[PDB]
């Protein structure tokens, strides 16, 4: 611990420790209050938002496996929950955290929360974890809130004492983040959106959990934090917020752990913590430049290409040099990008969002395809329509039924993961952006897991020994994605091959092409500007129209793989205009 180790992290590479990945959070949420129950002396949360009477298995027929009644539970053991939560600027963000701090603490002595910061500032902590025992943590995308629990069939609806409920998003569960923002979390059982008209926003998202050493090193990473906080202000001094020491590395498992090599990676500043770090934008540049074969990119964020002293880091740029470096050898390289659709931001997309939606797309665009920066034209200077063979940038979408007729919203793709030639994968809750990356704001966690145990596979229709973790976590992702389930023909071994890569193009394209008919949805390259779009939402879709004739076409969609809409409002600015930091949002 006493240097730094590869890619500048405080923490060293462990071999020989089992890591289990997670797709949505029904299993992670699931495993999660599993390892809580196992729970013998300590536990270590921190969160950016905490929801006190969250579910963590569904559907809910009593009290137990409620977040805030088994911290009760483990607390009346003699277990210590230590947990750190965000502490927002209130009434500008939302998430009540004072309100998650007095309901855990009353519910028992042993449990104790600390709120960092309180200076004004624009940064926020951002890493989800929860160690247990310093031998179990679990991290990446998904916070213990509302909103975030969801699987694989990403359901739009939920319709249906609790003893035979079949809600499986009770209250502030069911939301839509671009429809309204949350309200009234002092009262979590009542709704504040409407199930009969309004569609939930599915979400997205990636985790995992490590045993052993990488534990310590996170348990490490949460006890800086702690006796960091402690002394910010006057209360935290006392002790009854103990001082937290780590366990000496030398020294229950989870069902589904892999053997990799793990390396924790994180994001901090002296604001944060006590230090500078920014080993996951380390990781992620080494990672794209040692890549051989193709990456795999699923982000809420990509803001990146360091151009006019606004975005700063290089993960555009690695992007670039590597398919550029790939284009000039002639060999076979892909890269697939998958974010939302939208930002997540309450905002009335008919008018073409609020302040908020606009400012993220502004800079998402300039990264991808607007500008002298962006990486499309960068790639059209030096190979002209040959960049549609290295790389895709897409999104996704699901539809059901309400209100008698079909539906349609985007599947919120919350996650932060990155895969690479089926061996190396990084997962966290670090986003593509100088918010997260850059370690001087936003404080992250990540790790860095490489497969040191094979599978045979293909690549390029060559045989190829893929790492386990890897490849079944990207064959997951691409069976969910391209709805697998309903169609086995299809072939998930070769991730770069030009047959998938066609068929990964083809159904990304056809599927925008059926939402946009029917349901005539936003964004979309059908609106290049704000004037077209107001005359673009007047027409009424055919999901309303005639919902016989929509669902006769609706069967044509295969998965949820929507092409991403570069042009969206392609003809106009999207930036706000009065005395604010263009790094909020980049
Ligand atoms: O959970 C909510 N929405 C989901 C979409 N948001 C989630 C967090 C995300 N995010 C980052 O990735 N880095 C951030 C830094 C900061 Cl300071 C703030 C947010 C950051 C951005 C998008 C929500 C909760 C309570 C409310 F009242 C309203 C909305």
């Amino acid at each position: 611990f006493l240097q730094l180790h590869r890619h500048d992290s405080y923490a060293p590479p462990r071999p020989g420790t089992l890591a289990r990945w997670f797709v949505n959070g029904a299993g992670y949420f699931a495993a999660v209050a599993d390892a809580i129950l196992r729970a013998q002396e300590e536990i270590f949360i921190t969160d950016w938002w905490l929801s006190p009477e969250v579910y963590l298995k569904r559907p809910a027929h009593s009290d137990d496996w409620r977040l805030d009644i088994m911290l009760k539970r483990k607390a009346e053991e003699g277990v210590r929950v230590s947990i750190l939560l965000f502490k927002e600027v209130e009434l500008a963000l939302g998430i009540n955290s004072g309100y998650s701090k007095r309901a855990l603490m009353l519910l028992h002595p042993n449990i104790k929360v600390m709120r960092h910061p309180d200076q004004v500032t624009l940064w926020a902590h951002h890493e989800k974890l929860l160690v247990v025992d310093q031998v179990v943590a679990f991290l990446g995308g998904l916070d213990l809130a509302y909103g975030r629990w969801d699987d694989l069939h990403y359901r739009l609806t939920d319709l249906g004492d609790l003893s035979h409920n079949q809600f499986f998003w009770l209250g502030k569960d069911y939301s839509n983040l671009i429809t309204k923002d949350w309200v009234q979390l002092d009262r979590p059982f009542e709704d504040f959106i409407d199930r009969e008209t309004t569609p939930r926003m599915p979400w997205r998202d990636v985790g995992v959990v490590v045993h052993g050493l990488p534990a310590r090193d996170l348990a490490r990473h949460f006890i800086q934090r702690w006796n960091f906080t402690k002394t910010t202000k006057a209360k935290y001094k006392t002790p009854t917020y103990p001082y937290l020491l780590p366990k000496s590395t030398s020294t229950f498992t989870l069902p589904g752990g892999q053997c990799t090599t793990v390396q924790v990676l994180r994001s901090v500043d002296r604001w944060s913590a006590g230090t500078l770090e920014n080993s996951i934008l380390n990781a992620y540049l080494h990672t794209i430049r040692e890549s051989q074969h193709f990456l795999y990119i699923e982000n809420q964020f990509f803001i990146s290409c360091s151009d006019g002293r606004t975005v700063l880091n290089k993960v555009g740029d690695e992007i670039v040099d590597r398919i550029l470096k790939a284009h000039k050898q002639g060999w076979c390289y892909r890269v697939y990008v998958l974010l939302p659709l939208l930002p997540g931001f309450e905002g009335d997309i008919s008018t073409g969002g609020g302040n908020s939606i606009q400012a993220i797309l502004h800079f998402t665009y300039r990264t991808l395809c607007r500008g002298e920066y962006s990486i499309l034209h960068r790639l059209k200077a030096a190979m002209g329509t040959a960049w549609r063979d290295y790389i895709s940038i897409c999104g996704l979408r699901t539809h059901g039924e309400l209100g008698g007729h079909p539906v349609s919203e985007l599947i919120y793709i919350h996650s932060k993961v990155l895969i690479a030639d089926d061996r190396t994968v990084i997962i966290g809750s670090a986003n593509i952006n100088d918010r997260s990356l850059l370690g001087k704001r936003d404080s992250e966690l990540a790790v860095l897991i490489e497969d040191t145990e094979t599978e045979p596979s293909l690549m390029n229709g060559a045989e190829y020994q893929a790492g386990r973790f890897a490849l079944s976590l990207r064959k997951h992702c691409f069976g969910v994605i391209l709805g697998a389930n309903t169609r086995p023909d299809l072939d998930l071994r070769d991730p770069i091959c030009d047959d998938f890569f066609q068929l990964w193009q083809d159904m990304a394209e056809s599927n925008a092409n059926i939402y946009e008919q029917i349901f005539r949805c936003l964004p979309s390259n059908a609106t290049r500007s704000l004037r077209t779009l107001r005359e673009y939402v007047a027409v009424e879709p055919l999901a309303t129209v005639s919902p016989p004739l929509a669902r006769s076409e609706l069967t044509q969609v295969q998965g949820h793989l929507v092409h991403f809409p570069l042009k969206f409002l392609e003809d106009e600015s999207l930036l706000p205009p009065g005395m604010i930091p263009l790094e909020v949002w980049t």
